């Protein structure tokens, strides 16, 4: 009987509802799922539990993982042999995924698939409670200046403008979206892809921290330590106007029967045809036993299934990684995501989220998040923040 231990951080809400599609498909194929959930938004907690399980030679069969962390484990030598690469080849994953997604999924210097992608999340979203914006005569903002004007108006009317939880990854999520709009595509690429010292520490970055300082004043006293899905719930219930968060938030809206255009408004954060992508993927470790290897090969195949990725993503709030899945049954926000992905692609605006593990190894992600969260939760000047950011990145290299 095919078996797999699966380590992930999808422990409630729209996340669990989407995961259930995969768990149900696996059991239907007589697969035995050993659940290994590790609660913690953005997966930093999962990454700590995973790391300790590997260093202890107790690798799970499959683990939720992002981008360069895949290759980091590969370089450890804990992944090969690449038993799922045979699945990938037979099914022609190379013609079903974008060059960029495909490259993320490979081990052995780009030669063998060792992880399966299920989706593409987008980071650069604003979610708004529609009755709140209508009640206050506010149009969904398209610029930070429109957002700040709207936030002042809502605050003066006694409404929390921005529902947010201040945890390091969650502060970084807002930050990266802000950076893309305040600085632009090349700036974002230079800072978080190239790690250009001048760009990190310079005047455009200062302006990013200026906008972070504004956003802090729009949050509420319960923010520190708050989980992201609590913040989404605040918008859902009209206890706050806005949330700036990836489209896993749309998993919550959908799971509570709210619809874009009727109960809430989804609009990208300001950018110049930018798109910040995030691919949930599962790596398959070197594991002992033929039943576990059959588990891995079965999971890989299911995760890349055509119908699966349609259904999973409708619930999850993301769009399919698979290039040939019909977007037709998806909502307005997912279609905007798909469209903007194609549009950003051609303009050089399609960029990896760093806060969600696609741009950078965890060491570089950690270094940045820690400075961002320190600025956000203190009275640090924007200049000082940018100087500290550049230095922490530099020291992390
Ligand atoms: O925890 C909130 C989100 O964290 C992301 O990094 C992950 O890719 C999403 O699937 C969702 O789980």
């Amino acid at each position: 009987a095919p078996k797999a231990e699966v380590l992930h951080w999808w422990t409630g809400g729209g996340e669990a509802k989407a995961l259930k599609v995969l768990q149900d498909e696996f059991a239907a194929q007589n697969g035995v799922w050993l659940d290994m959930p590790v609660s913690g938004g953005g997966g930093d907690a999962a990454m700590q539990t995973l790391k300790a399980r590997i260093v202890a030679n107790d690798a799970p069969a499959a683990a939720q993982i992002k981008g360069p962390t895949i290759q980091e484990y590969d370089e450890e030598g804990v992944v090969a042999p690449y038993n799922i690469d045979a699945v990938a080849k037979k099914e022609g994953w190379d013609n079903l995924l974008s060059k960029q997604v495909a490259s993320h999924m490979k081990c052995d210097d780009g030669k063998a698939y060792c992880a399966a992608p299920v989706n593409i999340h987008r980071i650069d979203w604003i979610w708004a409670n529609k009755k709140v914006l209508d009640s206050n005569g506010i149009k969904m903002p398209s610029t930070w200046a429109e957002f700040n004007a709207a936030a002042d108006k809502l605050q003066a009317n006694g409404i929390i403008p921005l529902a947010h939880g201040s945890q390091p990854w969650q502060d970084a999520t807002v930050f990266e979206a802000v950076a893309l709009g305040v600085g632009g595509n090349d700036f974002y690429r230079k800072a978080f892809v190239d790690l250009d010292a001048a760009t990190l520490g310079g005047s455009t970055m200062t302006k990013v921290f200026d906008q972070m300082r504004k956003l802090k004043g729009y949050t509420d006293a319960g923010s520190p330590g708050r989980d992201w899905n609590v913040a989404t719930g605040m918008v859902m219930e009209g206890k706050a106007a806005f949330q700036i968060m990836g489209d896993w938030a749309k998993g919550e809206f959908a799971a509570n029967n709210m619809a874009p255009g009727k109960d809430y408004i989804c609009a990208p954060t300001p950018s110049n045809n930018g798109y910040l992508y995030n691919v949930d993927s599962f790596i398959f470790y070197k594991v002992k036993g033929k039943d576990k290897v059959e588990g891995q090969k079965l999971l890989a195949s299911l995760m890349m299934g055509k119908n699966f990725q349609k259904v999973f993503n409708i619930y999850k709030g993301s769009i399919p990684a698979r290039l040939d899945v019909s977007m037709d049954e998806f909502d307005m926000c997912a279609k905007k995501s798909n469209a903007d992905l194609k549009t950003a692609g051609s303009k050089g605006g399609l960029l990896p989220s760093f806060a969600h593990g696609m741009a950078l190894r965890l060491a570089q992600k950690g270094a940045i998040q820690d400075v961002v969260t320190e600025h956000f939760n203190s009275n640090m000047s924007s200049s000082d923040a940018a100087k500290k950011l550049a230095a922490a990145v530099k020291a992390s290299l």
